[PDB]
């Protein structure tokens, strides 16, 4: 009951977090009975909020709906409600407020960017009674949540998956926004480059082998600490190649051992043939041979020699059959045939899709450092279109679109941000404020010739983090037809490319929309390069693959098409972050850390600042809530 509320809030139901210990020292340093009371009040407040997340949960309502023993202690109930409200656990997203906001606002914060992190933080700060204004360069909210919508067609070009609702804040937001989520059928038939499907024996074998290889790299990293070699950090791709070479060595070793067994039995057979020839000569001899006594004795010893040859003939046959057994039971000649390796490269391209980067750039030690925090439940797609979330979040906010920030100024007295109009650069705007929250993408912050200048410049630790972390790329191609010509029973199907270099070109197709829309991914090394190809040609290659799969007559010419180019998009410069070889999750922590020129003035949220949930919409959401809590603590 109330135990599940804490789980859904990413918290232990029977323990106190470090943060709670900090904010409630009299309770941890006090008797355990008071701790259990505190924990029940917290869990029950969370449950009240999650049972009905469309209305604000007030201190008064919590007191009223609390059970007999606990509704008496109003001071501790208030402390708990205030703590939860400040940190974005009970009053976040879009809810109807019971009492309108005060007219006098007690602080001025400029938020750079109108993505999920910016909008979440802005909504929180506005709830807290501060003056919030969002500056966004695009002509739309959402940032890397971007939904193409035309006629009946709806298709996401940025984020498109919610990754299990157990513990996921998106759950709440879904209920608040009326997101139409649909779980993903995990059936993904692979089709070779010729167009014929991969039979399931081969599909299953290669998937098993891929998982074994990945687990092998993990064993290399953590138990054997095969982490830095020749004064360079090992990439995941490096360790994968190491593992594959080890298995190929095992293959040729077992091959050579079998070869040697065969050769020794061949030599045994040869010397037995020779010995047999010799005794055939000796019986040949003795056959041409008291005289009756002598013929008795010569018949005697020819009997002897013939039974000896019989022994040898039995042995000849026995070893001939051992030879035949080993001629007919050889082990594998190679570890992976060409088609085997192409299917393995498809699985590698799936990993490169997931991490938005080629495997040769991921930190072997830390590429999956966030796995312990993954939510429970099936993965789902957004049928309504993910853009519903940010635009719902935008309602009632002071958001100036087409306003590109180019200089941010922070000093011990105040803050200046300077922006230009994307529509007519001539006109310039200057905003003074008390604090600046920067949700600029890590790609924008990485821009070697800076799009945005910081005055004073950002410190060495922050810039070093910005350069160490990885910022990947991933692209989508949307095709909109008039008739569904694929299997509706399947949400995904793979295309196995020809070469390792281009394994990620149009390797995965999604069918996740009510209209007849197919969505093709471009991952790894192909993702950046093919941004330089025109839409007509990329669509021609998509159509060629689909014709090979379904029949040249079966697939029509598409009515509508859209191609993302996220690395060239100047407001993103890639898809999302990843743990590059030199980096670690500490770097994410350093991205979240704020800057003081005294009190802090420049704050940081976004997908690249949450250690435990990076590269995700919900990561951006949680980081927005967290930075809003921090700023409110500092200025209220
Ligand atoms: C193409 C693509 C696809 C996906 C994902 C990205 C992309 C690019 N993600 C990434 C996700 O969107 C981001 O993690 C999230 O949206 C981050 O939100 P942020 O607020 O931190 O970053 P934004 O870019 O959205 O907002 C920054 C704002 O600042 C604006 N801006 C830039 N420069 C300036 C400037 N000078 N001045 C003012 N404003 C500026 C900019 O226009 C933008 O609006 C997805 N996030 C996600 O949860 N689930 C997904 O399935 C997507 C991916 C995924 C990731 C992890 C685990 C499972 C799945 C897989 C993919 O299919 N979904």
């Amino acid at each position: 009951g109330v135990e599940g509320a804490a789980f859904q809030s990413r918290l232990p139901h029977d323990r106190m977090t470090s943060q709670e210990a900090a904010c409630f020292p009299d309770i941890i340093s006090g008797p355990q009975q008071t701790q259990k009371v505190f924990l029940f009040i917290r869990n029950r407040t969370l449950q009240l909020w999650l049972d009905n997340p469309k209305i604000q949960l007030t201190f008064e309502a919590t007191l009223q709906q609390l059970e007999a023993p606990y509704n008496s202690d109003t001071v501790l109930v208030h402390r708990v409600h205030s703590y939860l409200e400040r940190h974005g656990l009970i009053n976040f997203g879009i809810y109807k407020r019971i009492k309108p906001l005060p007219t006098k606002k007690t602080g001025k914060v400029i938020i750079i960017g109108s993505g999920v992190s910016g909008l979440a933080a802005a909504r929180q700060l506005q709830s807290f009674g501060m003056d919030v204004t969002l500056l966004e360069a695009r002509d739309r909210v959402g940032g890397r949540v971007a939904t193409f919508r035309k006629g009946n067609y709806v298709a996401d070009l940025g984020a498109m998956v919610v990754t299990g609702l157990g513990g996921n804040p998106m759950a709440v937001v879904s209920k608040q926004v009326n997101m139409e989520l649909a779980k993903i059928k995990q059936k993904c038939p692979l089709y070779e480059a010729n167009g014929q499907a991969v039979p399931k024996e081969k599909d299953e074998m290669v998937e098993q082998e891929f998982n074994r290889l990945l687990e092998a790299t993990s064993y290399l990293s953590h138990q054997l600490d095969f982490n830095v070699l020749n004064n360079k950090p090992v990439s995941l791709g490096q360790a994968l190649e190491v593992v594959i070479q080890l298995q190929e060595k095992h293959v040729k070793d077992e091959q050579i051992e079998h070869w040697k067994k065969i050769v020794k039995t061949q030599e045994e057979l040869k010397e037995l043939l020779n010995k047999m020839v010799n005794l055939k000569e000796k019986i040949k001899e003795l056959h041409q041979q008291t005289a009756e006594f002598l013929v008795k004795s010569k018949h005697r010893d020819l009997t002897a020699l013939c039974k000896e040859y019989d022994e040898l003939a039995e042995t000849q046959g026995k070893l001939e059959e051992k030879l035949q057994e080993l001629e007919a039971n050889p082990p594998s000649d190679v570890y992976l045939s060409s088609r085997d390796r192409q299917i393995l490269d498809w699985h590698f391209a799936n990993l490169e899709f997931a991490n938005a980067t080629p495997l040769s750039t991921l930190s072997l030690k830390h590429w999956d450092q966030d796995d312990d925090f993954e939510f429970t439940g099936s993965h789902l797609t957004v049928r309504n279109g993910y853009s519903c979330v940010p635009v719902a979040l935008a309602e009632g906010l002071d958001i100036k679109l087409n306003t590109a920030v180019r200089q941010v100024r922070y000093t011990a007295s105040g803050c200046e941000v300077i922006a230009v109009n994307t529509r007519s650069t001539s006109q310039t705007f200057i905003y003074k404020c008390d604090a600046v929250l920067c949700t600029l993408p890590l790609g924008v912050l990485k821009q070697q010739p800076p799009a945005v200048q910081f005055v004073p410049p950002l410190p060495e630790w922050k810039t070093s983090a910005v350069q160490r972390m990885g910022f990947g790329n991933l692209n989508k191609v949307v095709l909109c037809f008039d008739r569904v010509f694929w299997d509706p029973s399947v949400n995904l199907f793979g295309h196995v490319g020809s070469t390792t270099a281009s394994r990620g070109e149009l390797f995965l197709f999604w069918n996740l929309y009510k209209a007849p829309i197919l969505l093709a991914l471009v991952a790894g090394e192909a993702a950046g390069i093919m941004e330089n190809i025109s839409d007509d040609v990329i669509v021609g290659r998509c159509l060629a693959i689909l014709k090979g799969i379904f029949g040249s007559s079966a697939v029509p010419q598409p009515k509508e098409t859209v191609v993302s180019r996220w690395r060239a998009d100047p407001w993103a410069r890639g898809s999302y972050s990843y743990v590059a070889a030199g980096s670690s999750g500490n770097d994410y922590d350093l991205m979240a850390q704020p800057i003081t020129p005294p009190i802090p003035r420049l704050f940081f949220a976004g997908e690249h600042t949450i250690r435990n949930y990076p590269a995700t919409v919900h990561g951006a959401l949680l980081s927005g809530l967290r930075e809003a809590g921090r700023i409110a603590d500092q200025f209220l």
